[PDB]
């Protein structure tokens, strides 16, 4: 007893929001991948921030490493809400950075964050879209009586080489990891399956200083925390793992859970879209588990006549607050704020990032509009193949990415 | 030179937020008519605190008479965003009235107002929708080397009844002014208007205290800013007139002034869909002026399909964060935070307030809704008068009210 | 397992800070005694609020009875630091009680209590100083299946008439209740003992609501919850007792534990002073338990060389910020902020409240100086009974009280 | 009129807080020098902020350029108190810097300062320590009609070579600007002084950026603000002056102005000393221009008995609240927060900066300890020449320096 509580007390989160992206392409290209936004309102790093405030870890580490001052702003408006005369803070730690990243990364700001004096600390990332309670895995942590634990699912195999793949024992003992391998070895059971990593490790703090100065001094370490720190722990055996079903939260307890790495853009428009169909996969709307962002005030959401004195029919949309639709059937999008879209316009399976101003006439198919772009009047985009994978970029499942740059070169005046 | 900046920093409001709204019978017979919602996000206060802070006007004064513990609430947690130490801050200060009119509430709390060692103090009576820049009002008053400062608007004379009127000369000095006249008089130029008072009031400092003491000691007064202090100084002659067009805060210059003393219900459903039309006469998108509230953090306006599989039309309409709409109809109507409208609805030129959840096959039509009202089923609204007048309260022109402890009465259970 | 930190989350506190300490006479007779400054920066209200922050009770209930418009300021400065949508806030809920005990505080704002959907509430009768830890007491309340848990603490015959006392069996489980008695009775092993309550109770979030209606809908009760609802839920056999000792949070373990029933004037000195001794009791540089208040920016506390250029002795002592102290010899003494002590005085076992600006040659020995209390010239303290006894009130023990109000009086004139 | 309230608005400050002060030579070696503290609670960057808030600039631009952590998290923790809906932040930019400094370093950022549309822009430093009003100086800047404006002041002849010097004409109109020059033009009136710029510019913003990109594409210049921009105005004939005094904001009038550059470690010495004097020439006690920092909660300054039972003796102090002084004759020194001092010490002329443990019998005489130290038992600084020069940095005007460093290196254990 007294246990879970006391547990998250005793430990801080170091969220490595340093990623990339590299496969988003040029949605990243101007911001951190963890403020990439999500969902209306949101950015990728507003889960794995909210899941250490409502699994009580208040304090954090934010380690923003690349090309990060979007990243800061949002930290230091939304998430500067603090007082840290009780132990509570997000602490926004720049790395600096010298390729030799993420455990190097965490080894830069080694300094600090033992000034924290905490006894267990959350080695998470911040450019993944999950919902899960680390009070309790800190305590399935403490229980088994580890050094390491590694929150593990068992994915798919034809995607499992992009993930660490790894194999347990009864008590969830690491035996075997492996690390983004070009073949994916299966689980005992499921052949189809790999008991893959996700990124999200706890460690018992003094073993982590302890550990981390060992390959500080290694020069032919990689310093990542899943090439030649995890395959360390395992040979020594200190390595558990948390099979993740056990600490979703899910609103409804009968689905698969779900944790969404965004990665590329087709996964990022599927993913972002979910939130707009009849029963979305990612739960919003709760109440005894909710994602705080930086709630920005913004007029209602505005919904006016054509220009001719039409009525603009919306079906599975997720108009957001601050928008203003002039009539133009808007089907299957997702609309994030300020987004003026004018008269005429037919909007299919769009995520249109904020800011975006959709001139007369536009008909969007199947694309992700960067944000606070100028789409000029008339212009088709979706509704042909060969003609939008020459202007913007186009990916191989058919999802198209409009950038701010990719309408300048064309010569649309982004300038507003 | 350096008298526009400095004269804020040396002012403080009062807003005189106890108002009760007799005349909206039933919307404010739960809260203070200050906390009553209009447009979606924002409610009555917000206006005459935004215009404080937009005017320089960082020391406010909300004087509460009771009946509030939901503006105690939004104040607490919206507006407390100050640092107290930099003189700037928003003083609570309960009115504890005697179980006494507008400046006995003033008078009590007199003790506390000299501490802020103020040079001009801003009587409001902020329960009212409006754009106005004080620092201009302040200029005005010390050019004119004045004491007391009415900012004054012309009405029709067929509504100046119920404010009071006054008389000025070239000089907007005062010459006559009667208050609540049951025959107002017109002006010298325009007979059909009237030259009202707006209950806005810019007193010298080191005056009102030796005028509220010398009104505070007498038995005879009803203790009311427009009754008995302000026609007490007009008969001194040091109560000068402010136009409130010179200090109004317009987008467009080729309108007239935006005042709406809201306090009808039939009034407060015109001002409040006068935000769902082509061109609202409020802007609320205005950057240059922009009005603040208490911003929580909602989902985005969620558009999904019917049972059926139908799409939803919306035509001149509002729809703030957190809704959901399924299909149904909806037209020139404002529907506020958490609106969960349900299939097969019809609902035109109508205001849900927030939390309002409408049934399936319900037909709204000319209707004010309050706030976590649970209508039924298949109820119908607005479509035959004898029978509205019979269950909820409908007004002389057609507006009608519904309230939550309006459908108990009908049996419909509420308990959301 | 996970039993310790879900129950904070399913609770809500409900501090009852309505009290008015009639027994500090003239010390909160402006002020209500939640208000009340203990320690240098600290009020009373913080420790039990502070008291829910630790111990992860992060919905409180302020429910302030009117007397406190500088205790709606505080909690609106201070403890206006939360994010309401992550449920976790301080309702201010004023009482408005019919100008009727305890209960009927809780009683008249029952209908916001319910929409928390709670689970445990805690009922605390918060102005007191203490240390304890309410998920401790959480625990203990759901390990042994109770209805109410009542915080028992043995204290001295001698004053326990001023308490209400109990009698339980080897269960803890309460045999006999009986409040606030004339001959209160003995323990069966201690007799110069009794086991007494301290308002601290805790209850089920739906018996209580069952409870207070059955005892609303009476005309018969106080209403108050130690006379009435405790002793009747005490006849049902449904209460369970906490002893103290089991949630205390203790520096040293080898103390006995703290609870002050500060309000005596008396025992607000002695309480006041121990933080100033050599070893107090009451540890504020506690980091896994801290206390937090208002926390304005203050300078440091300026020491300086009176007008002929001599120093200043201090011994056992505390200067807050903002302090000015010239000389002075000091001993024994609490100084709030900005306490502007001049020269050649001498001051021995004083609380000087904020802004208290003492004057030249003044010797204070055993008093409570009121906050801004403009002491004059010449002005000499303690030191001859009846004359402290013939201008200021001084209790019957040896401590003096001074008021702005008690000066007056005499002609010296404050208006700091 | 309506022009010094509307200026500040149309502007945005810039403030150039990425110094190193290389003549501190240790004191900012582990952080940037606008982070370093004075004056018992604040830091240099809480000036340059507060003027900013205090003159109406309430959008701020903080450029943290080098090895800049603790700046960050101060920026983030203490002046995150905006709300950006009503047009005010501290956005906190980070450089990424490419020698090359400060102009460029403007010019990085170039993207994101436009995107504020501000009309004027103020280039500050943060590394100073002034009290001035820009609302004053904007008006200054904008009646003259200028395209940028200087701040310059009358310094010495023997110390103005460290700053650009510069001749004005009747109409404050630049002829001719030098910049640190080995020798000083002085002015023409008085030979012993010469009119030099403090750091504080104002451009017109559409000019600015408009000069910043004729300097970016130039490969042959310095890109500094003092270098090889303004000395290309001055020729341009568009750079006028502002005598600071017009616009420094002093208590009292009859005193120079006070703008301190702390520059070198015994100026920081002098400039912390002299709020420790009895008559500052820096008014930190003003409530018409008050200065904020990050306010902590701490507990008073406690002064305790020595180990003998004998009493400290503070004499010209400035003791800040949460430090432990244990007897000790503390004469002439400030105490930053948390700064434990023993028994038997004797501490004369000192600086120690926060959370400073100092140990029994230490006999420290005109010294700067850095942050966090552990000073051992018995330990003599300053009360001899050749032996302080030998350990720690001594510096030609006898001021000594002890960091976290030096005294691991002598084996001291500074692991605390
Ligand atoms: O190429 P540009 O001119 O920077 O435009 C790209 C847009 O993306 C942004 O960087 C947005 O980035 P965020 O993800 O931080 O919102 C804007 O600054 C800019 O308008
Ligand atoms: O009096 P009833 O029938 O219980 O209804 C009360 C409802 O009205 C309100 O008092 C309206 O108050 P708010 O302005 O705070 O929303 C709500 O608190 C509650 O939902
Ligand atoms: O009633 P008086 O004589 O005017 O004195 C009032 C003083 O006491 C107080 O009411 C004490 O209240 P606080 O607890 O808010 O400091 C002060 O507001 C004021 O300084
Ligand atoms: O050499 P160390 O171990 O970093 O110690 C130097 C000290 O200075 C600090 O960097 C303080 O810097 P700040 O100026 O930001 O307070 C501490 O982190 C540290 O304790």
């Amino acid at each position: 007893l007294m246990l879970a509580r006391q547990l998250p007390l005793k430990s801080v989160a170091l969220i490595l929001a340093g990623g990339r992206g590299t496969r988003l392409k040029d949605l990243t290209n101007k911001r951190a991948k963890p403020a990439v936004h999500f969902g209306g309102k949101f950015r990728i790093i507003d889960f794995a921030l909210s899941n250490c405030i409502n699994s009580g870890i208040r304090r954090m580490g934010v380690i923003t490493q690349y090309q990060s001052h979007t990243l800061v702003q949002h930290i230091q408006r939304g998430w500067s809400f603090f007082n840290e005369e009780m132990n509570e803070f997000v602490d926004l730690l720049p790395a600096q950075q010298r390729y030799r990243g993420t455990a190097d990364a965490v080894t830069q700001n080694l300094d600090i964050i033992r000034r924290y004096k905490a006894e267990y600390v959350v080695i998470l990332a911040g450019d993944h879209i999950y919902k899960q309670d680390y009070s309790r895995m800190l305590i399935d942590h403490v229980e088994k009586g580890a050094r390491c634990t590694v929150a593990c699912m068992p994915v798919p195999i034809e995607e499992a080489s992009a993930f660490g793949v790894m194999a347990v024992d009864e008590n969830d003992k690491i035996i075997e990891f492996v690390e983004k391998p070009a073949n994916p070895p299966s689980m005992p059971n499921d052949p189809s399956k790999s008991l893959a990593s996700m990124g999200i490790y706890v460690f018992d703090a003094d073993y982590l200083y302890e550990l981390l100065e060992e390959d500080d001094r290694d020069e032919n370490s990689s310093h990542d925390f899943g090439k030649d720190l995890i395959p360390k722990i395992t040979e020594a055996g200190l390595a558990y793992a948390h099979p993740f079903p056990l600490s979703c939260v899910q609103s409804d307890p009968d689905a698969e859970p779900y944790w969404r790495d965004v990665g590329t853009l087709e996964a990022y428009w599927k993913a972002n879209l979910d939130l707009a169909s009849v029963v979305p996969e990612l739960d919003m709307y709760d109440r005894n588990w909710p994602i705080r962002t930086y709630n920005e005030s913004l007029p209602p959401a505005k919904f006016v006549q054509d220009r001719s004195g039409s009525h603009g029919m919306t079906l599975n949309s997720l108009v957001s607050g601050g928008c203003v639709i002039s009539g133009s059937v808007v089907v299957q999008s997702v609309l994030f704020s300020r987004v003026r879209v004018n008269s005429f316009c037919n909007i299919d399976s769009a995520v249109l990032l904020p800011e975006v101003w959709v001139g007369r006439s536009c008909r969007l198919r199947r694309c992700v509009i960067d944000r606070a772009c100028v789409i000029p009047e008339g212009m088709v985009i979706g509704e042909n193949a060969e003609e939008d994978a020459r202007r913007f970029y186009r990916s191989e499942e058919g999802i198209v990415l409009v950038t701010r740059e990719m309408l300048r070169k064309l010569g649309h005046k982004q300038e507003r």
